């Protein structure tokens, strides 16, 4: 019809049971991810279009940035545990891609402290088993969908967005087209 | 200082004849390019240390920001043809990345009008043969060097700078090392 499998989205051959309603994967080393978040604001626009109740989950991946990539997945787990995602997302993206000042786990820590998190609070969470649990969950979710690239978004553990079938001349129209597709899929 | 191939710079397998003495590629969607321009002032520092009769060339690329990227490449050609680069560079970077007031082609025109350029003049230049030529030229240059990403700088169409092989600990030192590498290379 208007929304076609293979055009705006693709259907998973092996559906994932018990998957979050809307699952987004990204990496702070991922260029398009920087665009999606910083310039396009995909997540926020998708969120403002979702039905009442429907929860959105964002996970970081290990396959980019090698050593630092894994440090960032752990740092994201810390951000989730402390509920400070909205405070560190921008500084982390800019630190890795814009100023290129993030080079070790120590630099990641500086970002949280600069954002207002106390050192002892950060260190406690960083070493917590609650955080290790969150890291495992992130890895497990990527494994379930056989993730090979980011950014990526899955709806109801069955459909995956395909931004290739969309016009990019006007950013605003692209964002709404993307948001509308997620909405459509979440009711399907 | 000491310069060695593979470290501070790289030699091109296939040299590009007729290439400008110092060629720099960027994109208004590129975060580190924005940093290089507004904070580090990389280009100015390079110019300050260039020998007599050496001119710099800065070209915009298409592979970032979808179809808007193409329009920005044409707008850059307009800036070059009108000789207003120094008046619109920062406002375009901010418009795309910071204030996010540039979401389509129409928004770019406003940037020029606000800088003092008459609308009629912009529209006329936009469709000019000079501009269509400049656009083709920028695209070709990128193709000739098989540009994979930005920012990027090439010297005598033979050497390519490798910032990763440079001292990053101190930005002032980095900036000067980058500028000196350019001078060293231009002298051979």
């Amino acid at each position: 019809a208007q929304y076609e499998d293979g055009k705006q989205y693709t259907t998973l051959e092996k559906p994932v049971a018990g998957a979050p309603q809307v699952l987004e994967f990204f990496s702070f080393f991922c260029p398009s991810c920087y665009q999606f978040e910083e310039v396009l604001h995909i997540s926020d626009n998708v969120k403002k279009k979702l039905p009442e109740g429907v929860k959105m989950t964002k996970y970081h991946v290990n396959f980019m940035g090698g050593d630092l990539g894994k440090d960032l997945t752990q740092a994201w787990a810390v951000a989730m545990a402390l509920g400070v995602e909205d405070k560190v997302t921008v500084p982390l993206f800019e630190g890795v891609q814009k100023t290129q000042t993030i080079r070790s786990a120590s630099d990641i820590r500086d970002v949280f402290i600069n954002a207002g998190i106390k050192g002892e609070e950060y260190d406690a969470a960083w070493n917590s088993f609650v955080v290790k649990s969150l890291v495992a969950q992130q890895e497990k979710a990527a494994a379930d969908v056989q993730l090979r690239g980011v950014p990526a978004m899955f709806v109801n553990g069955k459909y995956q967005l395909n931004p290739q079938g969309m016009d990019t001349s006007n950013m605003d129209v692209f964002v709404q087209q993307y948001a509308d597709t997620v909405k459509y899929l979440s009711e399907k």
